[PDB]
């Protein structure tokens, strides 16, 4: 199985602050490391396919927001917050390195909903990233 | 002539993608190769020229975006490019000298700017192309 | 009193031109030089702190966006600046130190931050002048 990059990429960003968090500017996903218990909810991907009714829908992370596991990268390329990745409706997915594609083919459109594995109420404040293609699986 | 950049910087990005497109996200103006045909539309750009009432209204494009007299979105890796034609949606006379698209006519112009694809492509790589383009005037 | 990074960063971006401004992009602020006049108001800076009500709320410049106590916007060449007043529109009392701009008061304050041109800068080449600014208290 590979995976074929078609599609656009997406983005979530976080913003990890203090207890005392000062929203300056545009308005983003602003969370304190206090708030990063575990199944805590993140952002949400919105994945729409067209033209996938033979294909195994997929989207691949970059390869600094997976390893063995995703997670979001800080703006230093160090600390990283480590995430689940599942879709709304409770349809069947897979993970591969980096990629994970529906265990079904079809034209699949819903939410990825972003949650954070595992209390890391340490992670050290920053700017959080997590990178997805779409494209399909084969 | 030369161009005298004053104004603001747009940008047409496309995404090239196979006949499964997966948009993860939301929105950007994205296209299969097997609608890279001829004629084909890309985005639209929006122009407002305001106090040019002496001067010739002009867009110039990134040195990676043009080159021989002809204009194409560049690629991510800065190799693959998509050859595209541009044309206000009125039919007002321009001129194309090395990037720069100014207007024949004087005066403050203001309009939509419509990007199409110059020739089939539909072998085009997938991929993230762009197209920039400055605001200023021709001298 | 250190500057304590703890929130977003907001960005204030101007267009310079002259008096012939084209306007390329969907929505980008511009302004020619003939309107870069002393008060002259930019933007505005959203400011919305929350949980600080035991710290005092500070905004932080780029380190190529301050020098001496003064703020300035910084152009795309890293070359030319055009120095602005920065300002809460709530007559807030707030102090300047070092790239630093902090409310004199602990509380989690929420409003406006104005921008405006400190002194007639006229003659300020066009171009794409930035202000960054990070959200974050002092202590």
């Amino acid at each position: 199985g590979s995976f074929t990059p078609s599609g656009t990429t997406g983005t979530t960003k976080l913003t990890v602050t203090e207890e005392c968090q000062v929203r300056v500017g545009d308005l983003t996903v602003a969370k304190t490391r206090g708030q990063l218990t575990d199944a805590a909810p993140i952002g949400p991907v919105t994945v729409q396919a067209l033209g996938c009714n033979a294909r195994q829908v997929a989207l691949k992370a970059d390869t600094d927001n997976f390893e063995q596991k995703f997670f979001l990268i800080s703006d230093n390329n160090r600390d990283k917050l480590y995430v689940n990745i599942r879709p709304m409706d409770n349809s069947a997915w897979t993970t591969d390195n980096g990629v994970f594609y529906k265990n079904d083919v079809g034209s699949w459109g819903g939410t990825i909903g972003i949650y954070v594995d595992g209390q890391q109420t340490n992670t050290p404040p920053g700017n959080y990233t997590l990178t997805l293609t779409g494209g399909y699986w084969a």
